[PDB]
């Protein structure tokens, strides 16, 4: 390194149950880091107030309490996300669904869930009748629901948060940055030496595929280290929207790379719903850059898509 050189600042903080980390290059112009730390905290406060199902005074919880047939005014975020969600649903053949909260609370995986309980085939049938993206619509500044929908934004919130933080760093003059919120992240520009921002994707055999992010967000659903079979059948908190039950298949993690970190968080969730086979086919069909970790024969196999291979090479 050189003696006179722009600084690479870093801060981190607590989330509701995890951490974020921002890193950025600060020029003489550019903003101080406590300013950004406060801009990032502000943004996270709005997300929590508008979209968290874990607090009762949230906008989404006010919407969730309402009965079938309700139209209710909602803030910009919620409508932005409902809309983004609608597209994700269409692009992923329904594997992406914001309306699973009743099946989540039924299977114990939710905010009002004691947990770890197997519900009947009757309660499942009842709860699925309170689900369905097609029943959600936007009307001016109102969100409407045709059945007693309960929304949950967790499959896309962290990614959206990353994109929002980046709009703000850009608006304040920052050019080069790596923003990570509970695992979702995006980076752009280069460090002062000229090096790029790099992430590692886990690629067990414990190999690692290293990629350079410049204008691209990454999202990883699952972690190959958490793969459980309860009684020789797979245990997970991921539900098929179409069937009421949890997923049976062997996909242990999937990583998506897209310019919109919101989209990566979403498609990532959808691919893990779909599994190793339907996952790959969709990803290839729609041209998604993705890297799958499939648990095969007491070990792991990895598979990358075509779009991923053009962006990053095939090797490791
Ligand atoms: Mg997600």
């Amino acid at each position: 390194m050189d003696l006179f050189q722009d600084k690479v600042e870093a801060f981190t903080g607590p989330t509701m149950g995890s951490t974020y980390t921002v890193k950025y290059v600060r020029s003489g112009d550019g903003p101080a880091k406590e300013v950004l730390h406060g801009e990032v905290e502000a943004i996270l406060g709005q997300l929590d107030k508008q979209l968290s199902t874990y607090r009762s005074d949230s906008d989404v919880e006010r919407f969730n309490a309402l009965p079938a047939g309700s139209c209710e005014p909602m803030p910009d975020m919620v409508r932005e996300l409902v809309a983004a969600g609608s597209q994700l649903s269409a692009d992923s053949d329904g594997a992406f669904d914001l309306t699973l909260e009743p099946l989540l609370n039924l299977w114990g995986f939710g905010p009002q869930g004691r947990g770890e309980r197997v519900p009947s085939a009757e309660d499942i049938s009842a709860a699925r009748a309170l689900t369905g993206q097609q029943h959600l619509s936007i009307d001016g500044d109102r969100l409407c629901k045709a059945v007693a929908l309960q929304l949950d934004f967790n499959s896309i919130a962290a990614g959206y948060a990353v994109d929002l933080v980046i709009d703000r760093l850009k608006a304040l003059g920052v050019q080069s940055y790596l923003v990570e919120i509970t695992g979702e992240l995006k980076a752009e520009g280069r460090k002062p030496d000229g090096s790029p921002w790099r992430i590692a994707i886990e690629a067990p055999r414990v190999a690692q595929k290293i990629v350079e992010l410049d204008g691209m967000g990454v999202s990883t659903s699952g972690d190959y280290r958490n793969y459980f079979e309860r009684d020789g059948r797979r245990y997970s908190h991921t539900l098929d929207p179409q069937s009421g039950q949890p997923i049976e298949h062997h996909l242990a993690a999937v990583t998506v790379i897209d310019k919109s970190t919101l989209r990566a968080d979403g498609l990532s969730t959808a691919l893990m719903v779909l599994g190793p086979e339907k996952g790959l086919a969709l990803a290839e069909r729609n041209g998604i850059a993705a890297f799958f970790v499939v648990r095969e024969g007491q070990g792991f196999v990895t598979t990358s898509t075509k779009a991923f291979d053009e962006l990053f090479g095939a090797g490791v």
